[PDB]
């Protein structure tokens, strides 16, 4: 098992938002910087949001990012399949001095 | 401890070439594509190498990737003062099936 905890799979048809939640604890997702990136097998992976909220140069504004206490939230509006892939939270955990990532969600787009 | 073994550190001049060796077995690296990413504190982190050997649309020809047997290796010709970042690798490992990584190489440019 993972040691952030997100759902196997989310499902949403175009046009439509979706949300992934990252459960974790007061020492990775509580204290510190969560970053999330999507991957779709024979594509690049990319990342999409880094430091909680923050959106790299290219990502576009349907993403987004909120963390409250111990959870994290990607958000994504207007689902395009383009938006197909395995998305992934990541984390410090100050207990651990490492990073942590959750087992990943797969998006279906309907 | 990490299940892929990366130095902690490298360090050269600008205009050189860096190489960081990430270790593991045939349960990961030895069977599984391997990927590296940037993160430099306080911006965005970026995937720079995917499937072995094959850069993002927008990372430049600089970075390159090699994989043989059960080790990986990042290079990173013409180092810039912008290269100064924490370089990590990950694969699956199919003995957990689930993705693992280095425990990172912090860069300097001297
Ligand atoms: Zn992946
Ligand atoms: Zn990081
Ligand atoms: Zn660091």
């Amino acid at each position: 098992q993972s040691v952030l905890t997100q759902p196997p799979s989310v499902s949403a048809a175009p046009g439509q938002t979706v949300t992934i939640s990252c459960s974790g604890s007061s020492s990775n997702i509580g204290n510190n910087y969560v970053s999330w990136y999507q991957h779709l097998p024979g594509t690049a992976p990319k990342f999409l949001i880094y430091d909680n909220n923050k959106r790299p140069s290219g990502i576009p504004d349907r993403f987004s990012g909120f963390k409250s206490g111990t959870s994290a939230t990607l958000g994504i509006t207007g689902l395009q399949t383009g938006d197909e892939a395995d998305y992934y939270c990541g984390t410090w955990d100050s207990s651990l001095s490492a990073l942590v990532f959750g087992g990943g969600t797969k998006l279906t787009v309907l």
